[PDB]
C-alpha cells in the first residue's frame, strides 16, 4: 500500500505517535516520507547483508529478523516480513522499541538529513 500523508498521520496517531518521546506527529510522517514514500512494501537490501524493511526502512540487523543477516539483534522480536504489512501496527510498535532502547529520531538517516531542523508539519498541515 502506497499511503496519502493525511491517512498516514491518523493511522500514526491512533498507534501514539503524536508526542511520542517529544517527537510530533509531522516527525514521524516527514520520516516514512523520506525513507519509502510512504510504501508499505518498500525494501532496500544492503552490501552489508542487512535489508531495510517497510514504511519506516526498520533494519533487519538490530532489530527485526530476516533469517539472513550476521549479527542479528532481533530487538523488536519480530520477522522482518511483519514489517511488509499493509497495516503499520508493527512497524509503529517497532519504531516505539528503537526509540526505548536508547534511540532519537536520529535512527533514521532520512529523518536527520531531510526532516530535522523544518516545518514538519507541513506533513499534517490541512489533515483530519
Ligand atoms: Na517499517
Ligand atoms: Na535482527
Ligand atoms: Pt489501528
Ligand atoms: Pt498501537
Ligand atoms: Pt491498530
Amino acid at each position: 500500500k502506497v499511503f496519502g500523508r493525511c491517512e498516514l498521520a491518523a493511522a500514526m496517531k491512533r498507534h501514539g505517535l503524536d508526542n511520542y518521546r517529544g517527537y510530533s506527529l509531522g516527525n514521524w510522517v516527514c520520516a516514512a516520507k523520506f525513507e519509502s514514500n510512504f510504501n508499505t512494501q518498500a525494501t532496500n537490501r544492503n552490501t552489508d547483508g542487512s535489508t531495510d524493511y517497510g514504511i519506516l526502512q526498520i533494519n533487519s540487523r538490530w532489530w527485526c529478523n530476516d533469517g539472513r543477516t550476521p549479527g542479528s539483534r532481533n530487538l523488536c522480536n519480530i520477522p522482518c516480513s511483519a514489517l511488509l504489512s499493509s497495516d503499520i501496527t508493527a512497524s509503529v510498535n517497532c519504531a516505539k522499541k528503537i526509540v526505548s532502547d536508547g534511540n532519537g529520531m536520529n535512527a533514521w538517516v532520512a529523518w536527520r538529513n531531510r526532516c530535522k531542523g523544518t516545518d514538519v508539519q507541513a506533513w499534517i498541515r490541512g489533515c483530519r
